[PDB]
């Protein structure tokens, strides 16, 4: 299909270079997507029913809502702004993930792809050490360049690539979403300038989301 899956894939990429630069992009993004609309997407965390209308969304639709965020955040890169960020899109980005057939490698933003053949020789050895078989692979390189304190030991390699159960597709893709994120919001402290009174409105209001969050669970249980 046609989801985003990762807003840093090289789909993604093209599909905002349209808009000519990143600044371009980035004045145009106010005027499609409101600010309620941005924070709809950070109150995943508290309502998991909030998935949903997400799971299929126009891509234009997801970037814009994406940067929008983003670029609030570069007026503030460290709090837990920047940790719900991380995190509520994470879950849009992981479930649509967990739930595709096959995986473009101009989706994903990693060398990663879905292993339909698993060589006949050791799936029972494999199965008696990890019950199920790993549905995908992934480029070595990339394993190691994401997980650094892991060891490949613990997997089972064929054919140049190591084989991931699901689970452990979206812990390790994780990682490098998690460090995207970061590469971009600092990238765009450069120009966080030049940037509509929007940005600045939707950063006030994830931290008001926050502050309700935690102001809530800090209090609550009476």
């Amino acid at each position: 299909m046609m989801i985003m899956l990762d807003p840093f894939s090289e789909k993604a990429k093209e599909l905002l270079k349209g808009f000519g630069s990143i600044n371009d992009f980035m004045d145009a993004i106010p005027k499609i997507v409101s600010v309620d609309d941005v924070i709809e997407r950070i109150r995943v965390v508290k309502n998991e029913k909030l998935i949903d209308k997400f799971l299929d969304q126009d891509n234009v639709m997801d970037l814009a809502q994406f940067y929008a965020l983003l670029g609030a955040l570069s007026y503030s890169p460290y709090g837990i702004e920047l940790e719900l960020v991380k995190k509520a899109n994470l879950i849009i980005y992981s479930e649509r993930l967990k739930r595709k057939k096959e995986i473009k490698p101009e989706e994903i933003s990693i060398d990663v792809s879905t292993a339909i053949e698993f060589p006949t020789e050791d799936v029972r050895k494999i199965e008696r050490v990890y019950g199920k078989i790993p549905e995908y692979t992934m480029k070595i390189s990339d394993f190691l360049d994401l997980v650094p304190d892991e060891k490949l030991a613990n997997y089972y390699i064929y054919e140049g690539r190591v084989y991931l159960k699901r689970e452990d597709l979206i812990r390790i893709w994780s990682k490098a979403f998690e460090r995207n994120v970061e590469r971009g919001v600092n990238m765009l402290y450069e120009i966080r300038d030049e940037l509509p009174e929007f940005y600045r409105k939707v950063l006030g209001e994830i931290q008001a989301f926050a502050e309700e969050e935690f102001g809530r669970k800090f209090g609550e249980i009476q």
